[PDB]
């Protein structure tokens, strides 16, 4: 038999303390013991009907309904009643913002004679709460006032009429704040401090990941697609992709020079001791509109 469902409201912050009791289910008789029907990540049920925080409540990790929804078995006349409990959980601003810029680290060029207020980069941050209010800031300026960032748009502009120097690195350290989420009476939730690299004139291409990793089983099909690798050109020149092995396994793999897709060019057999269980490869992105080239590591482990 079924008891009236218990429906109740809380902020995720009301569940900010492990083992804190948040409410108790009614007893029908005093002998009654309570057992949760299924282990729950968020709550424990005590034998007397008390409900406690298990893992700290987190609105961001709950599913679409944003509830902790569970059944409880109530044993004792000799009866075994069932009762459902639904805890509606309310969002509080409690998660820090993060940068969504890619690739990382943040990189850019600046033309040698950029007029003042030339837009050079756009900081882009998100924040997990429903209630965010993001502000962008330079925190370390190692450039002598050559750049500023718009507090709201994230746009990074040049200041001053002075020339910029070819192949010189202008470095800024930036961050975003969610000014709807305090840590104290002073400070707000923050991204990490990111280093923004601005080079005068031009610079080599950059990969979308600082290094690449793939794990495949030993029965992987020949010629099948393993992983996709992409580099960006700062002057939108054409990129040609190229691959090579550090030690063991030349020819085991190859890359489409335009797609940047890596395929398995040979059969894998763990019985064949000549074949390593870990491949160290180097992918190279060459600007084949003359000159600039960049490399990255590709590690492929086999199981
Ligand atoms: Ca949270
Ligand atoms: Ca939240
Ligand atoms: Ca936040
Ligand atoms: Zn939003």
């Amino acid at each position: 038999a079924v008891r009236p469902t218990k429906r109740i409201e809380f902020t995720e912050a009301d569940g900010d303390t492990e083992g804190k009791s948040v409410f108790q289910l009614e007893k029908e008789t005093d002998k009654e013991t309570f057992k949760i029907r299924d282990d729950n990540p968020w709550v424990t049920v005590e034998t007397n009907g008390a409900v406690r925080v298990k893992k700290k409540w987190d609105y961001e990790e709950l599913g679409p309904e944003k509830t902790i929804d569970f059944w409880v078995i109530i044993t004792n006349i000799k009866y075994t009643d069932n009762q459902r409990v639904i805890i509606l959980v309310k969002d509080v601003n409690d998660e820090p913002p993060y940068f969504i810029n890619r690739p990382l680290p943040m990189q850019a060029v600046v033309q040698l004679n950029a007029p003042p207020n030339t837009p050079v980069f756009t900081l882009q941050a998100r924040d997990p709460d429903t209630d965010h209010n993001i502000h962008y800031f330079i925190v370390r300026d190692r450039t002598g006032g050559r750049f500023e960032v718009d507090e709201r748009s994230g746009v990074v502009r040049t200041r001053g009429t002075d020339l910029f120097q070819l192949d010189m690195e202008y470095v800024l350290y930036v961050k975003a704040e969610d000014q709807n989420g305090k840590v104290d009476d002073r400070r707000f939730q923050s991204t990490p401090e990111e280093r923004l690299s601005i080079v005068g004139g031009k610079r080599a291409p950059q990969f979308y990941m600082p290094s690449y990793e793939a794990e495949i089983p030993e029965n992987q099909k020949k010629d099948s697609d393993i992983i996709s690798i992409k580099a960006k050109s700062f002057a939108d020149r054409e990129i040609r992709y190229t691959l090579k092995a550090q030690g063991q396994g030349a020819g085991t793999f190859n890359i489409g020079p335009t797609s940047g897709i890596v395929k398995l060019a040979k059969e894998l057999d763990f019985e064949d001791l000549r074949q390593p269980h870990v491949y160290s490869l180097i992918v190279t992105a060459t600007e084949d509109s003359g000159g600039f080239s960049t490399s990255v590591d590709l590690t492929i482990r086999v199981t």
